[PDB]
């Protein structure tokens, strides 16, 4: 199950991962350094003696660039250099945690998306973009965030270990005491107060509900009240409920405050307790009294986040991780389509005993039979969801027929040539999705440009009077779908996009309703013109768009009739 | 605006308030005590001397009751006693703040609700119960809240004053230094980092948006992609947007960390700087001068919440107060109805030239004319919102006619007699709002009980075979409206409630639809029987339910015609 993780992660990824591990432990040390360096600095900044015994300190003293006024000062400068240094080290560590997680999100998202773009058409189709978006987006977030969380978890569990070690070394007695005390407060808060608070909250809820209940009905009985004259009865009932509510409210609020108040007080108390019992055993009073206390204090506060991060991040390995890691293996060992080798289209697309059903699912056809002479311009009339869109989806490359054939010049369309067959159909979806970019792209669908092919295509789709009257011209961002674009231009742009692949079969998957019949008529006329040298299938939703079709088939549950 | 507050507050309210003021200041003292007491306790726990100098200490010493091992111990016990006391004082203080605010919500809500119950029927009627609920409930909450916010605001600005005074005494130089340091850092955060953070955030928002946009457009063009075969274009556009998102994400996340990291570093640094600049002064009393840093630390940390509380509560006086305080005076210097003195009903209710409109609002009638013989049992047919309900509202006490009269035994109904008139009509609304209580109340409508009158009335409204098969019976909570009750019992209990006032005019306001005759015909007959010795007005929504009526008037836009 790490094999998963190291499969999903690249080489640079795995390396980066290990660097970040090491780095995590190293900052655990730099943390405990920052805490403990307070001990010697404070114990040597007072008392000034120490350079009067002890070989090392007096050796320093007799490096003589300074007396000791200036030695402690240099020591301070070294300390604030170190602390600045540590601030930088920590910033960089968190920045590298970000860099790792977000970079990995970028990489794994891209790998997953690619993986999806390669499954077969029905497979992609049969699940909702809600979930496919979740699959390449939310999951990748989870993995990323979680790995970073693990690294942070490491660094902090070592801060806890090292710091606890330090405390034990300096005064195992006190640290044992502080710890017993720690779990003691933990128990008091979480097992004695939290329940009382929670109840107080429920009491408040119920009392509020009841108060508002009879306030509301008293307001609803206003007419009956007004016809009594006297209002003392309801005011009575209301007073009683309002007192219940008020009371439960003052005690929920009262009890709520106890935990912080308790915390303030216990802090001071345990401090006094430490000095009153541990002034009975000393081992030198002086400034030393602050030396051993400060550490604990420091340590304790530094350990406060250590807890939280360790808790928080642990939860992140719970809620994410597990469920998620599999969802990559079982999403990127995902299988793709197939096929390679060509296929020619000069006579007819024959269909032959088609029959198709989606993976569920009773067939939509059974034994559909038709054929299309090259150039034929046909249309599929139908009762929408009767199967005509699916039919076209079979006639064009996508979707494997449950029973038919589909021959192209008497040659069977299948896995081996489907690439080359798919390659020869333009698409034109009427309700079109452009992406936010420079018209040229879309039209090219990314693929560089070709200026010439791009221009000839724009000319064909008669967008010429549009790309002339635009500021940036062919490079105008289209805002989204548009935003910058209106239906007619969107449509012509989609037509253009289709004509950039060029030939030889145009599908026109017209959407339902247009409320711009004039424009739809014009675009229809244009499309017919530009389908002169080509052959065209129309997934027709109207009629009146199909005036110029050589053939019209109506497909209804679940037979094909020729109409024309 | 204080005249407002003290108009709203009672005497007991004001007293409690000034008490809470004084108490607030007193806890400011005990807080600064809690801080400063660490100084002597730790300064006398080292060095053990002082009981050999200082007249007071050495006199205490030569109270000779113990050595000094034990005197410091006594001082310590005195401390944890003081700290416990302080915890108690604070818990009690916040409990008193709660007790005040909620006690005041309780009282002022009650005053407002009562105020509303006394305005005239049209006024109450002409506004939505949303607003009347908010006016006696949400506003009251606001005021209460805001007063407590103010008391805490006091307590905390005084904690700041006193503590800051302490710091100044202990080391005027240092406190000035740290204050400069404080506002300096504040400028760093709030004016140097925070803007960078927000930009980083907006950048992330935008890059995210673009990433997800072309991801979705790409998922939406899957059919077009699959028909290309080649997918490198969309994968490319996707890579570019995804890298943008990645970059903006890592640097928003990176910059997010700088502020706390900065805070850590600057803390330690300013500490070291404090020891290095203040070891430059021939005074390093080993632990003595070194005692005084701790105070500053403590104080600074105590001043943090004071800062927060002062901000929060200031904002609470902003958001509320101003807006809320006024909407009280202007909600309780509100004027009420009027009247006192009687009016007798033995022959006819004469109506005469009515003409009525709601305050808007074109009239519903002009010249309505009818009269009701005592005992008559009449019904108002109409096109439901044709005005019949408004008409009844005028015939009974509520609503002042724009032009008519309404005479009761040739005597005018008006402000002087309206009370006694209202007093003599029961109401029975068919679709009735009960409150959550012991069926006796509802039926009595709060007003104590009378048992004999209550039992007789229960028998009148034929509820006896229901109160037989009930657990608690007449004391059964009826569960919200019911819940515990089904339509028939609601209707009969309403009839009871009405008969409990007793006489002399029963209004029956039938709802639209009952579906159908089975229940409603039955209750109609029960009602007709019990309306024999009385006179009755029925606001009929059908027909067919008013067969047994002596008179029936149909009122339609906007004249009154007699039918039967």
């Amino acid at each position: 199950m790490v094999k998963k993780l190291f499969f999903i992660l690249s080489k640079e990824d795995k390396n980066f991962l290990f660097f970040l591990l090491v780095f995590s432990v190293f900052v655990s040390f730099i943390e405990t350094f920052a805490i403990s360096l307070v001990m010697p600095f404070i114990t040597l900044a007072s008392d000034f003696s120490y350079f009067d015994r002890n070989k090392y300190l007096i050796s320093l003293k007799e490096y003589l660039n300074i007396p000791v006024f200036e030695i402690i000062v240099y020591f301070g400068v070294g300390l604030i250099v170190f602390y600045v240094f540590r601030a930088l080290l920590n910033a960089y560590y968190f920045h590298l945690l970000a860099r790792f997680s977000k970079g990995r999100k970028h990489a794994i998202a891209y790998k997953v998306f690619s993986k999806f773009l390669n499954i077969n058409y029905e497979k992609f189709t049969q699940k909702n973009q809600s979930e496919i978006l979740k699959s390449i987006t939310g999951e990748v977030y989870n993995l990323s965030t979680m790995i970073s969380s693990f690294l942070l978890l490491m660094s902090e569990i070592f801060v806890v270990l090292l710091l606890y070690a330090l405390m034990l070394l300096i005064n195992y007695k006190i640290t044992l005491f502080l710890s017993i005390f720690m779990v003691l407060n933990a128990f008091i808060l979480v097992k004695i107060l939290s329940p009382i608070i929670k109840k107080a909250g429920l009491r408040r809820e119920e009392a509020m509900k009841n108060f508002f209940e009879i306030l509301n009905t008293n307001l609803n009985n206003f007419k009956f009240i007004k016809l009594k004259t006297k209002e003392d009865g309801v005011l009575s009932l209301f007073k009683a409920q309002s007192e219940a509510f008020s009371k439960a409210n003052i005690t929920n609020e009262s009890v709520a405050a106890v935990p912080r108040i308790y915390l303030e007080g216990i802090g001071f108390c345990v401090l006094v307790f430490i000095v009153v019992f541990l002034v009975l055993k000393n081992e030198s009073d002086i400034s030393g009294i602050l030396s051993t206390i400060s550490i604990f204090v420091l340590a304790l506060y530094r350990l406060m986040p250590s807890a939280n991060r360790i808790i928080t991040s642990y939860h992140d390995l719970l809620y994410y991780h597990s469920s998620l890691n599999i969802i990559y293996q079982n999403l990127r060992q995902e299988e793709e389509n197939l096929g390679e080798g060509k296929l020619s289209f000069n006579q007819e697309l024959k269909i032959c005993n088609l029959s198709f059903g989606y993976e569920g699912k009773k067939y939509l056809f059974k034994n559909l039979n038709l054929n299309i002479k090259k150039g034929e311009k046909i249309a599929f009339i139908g009762e929408s969801g009767c199967g005509k869109s699916t039919l076209v989806d079979l006639i064009i490359g996508l979707l494997k027929p449950k029973e038919g054939q589909i021959l192209i010049d008497k040659q069977e369309l299948n896995a081996s040539n489907a690439k080359n067959y798919r390659q020869k159909i333009g698409y034109i979806p009427q309700n079109i999705y452009l992406f936010n970019d420079s018209i040229a792209k879309n039209i090219t669908f990314g693929d560089a440009v070709d200026e010439e092919k791009l221009n000839k295509v724009i000319k064909q789709a008669n967008l010429e009077h549009f790309i002339k009257n635009l500021p940036q011209g062919v490079q105008t961002k289209v805002g989204d779908g548009g935003s910058n674009l209106s239906g007619g231009q969107k449509q012509r742009i989609a037509i253009a996009r289709a004509l950039y692949l060029e030939p030889e079969i145009l599908v026109l998957d017209q959407a339902t309703s247009a409320l711009d019949t004039q424009s739809e008529a014009k675009i229809m006329d244009e499309i017919y013109k530009i389908s002169k040298d080509k052959t065209m299938i129309i997934i027709a939703h109207r009629l009146s768009t199909i005036t110029q079709c050589d053939k019209v088939y109506r497909l209804e549950h679940g037979k094909l009739k020729e109409e024309k």
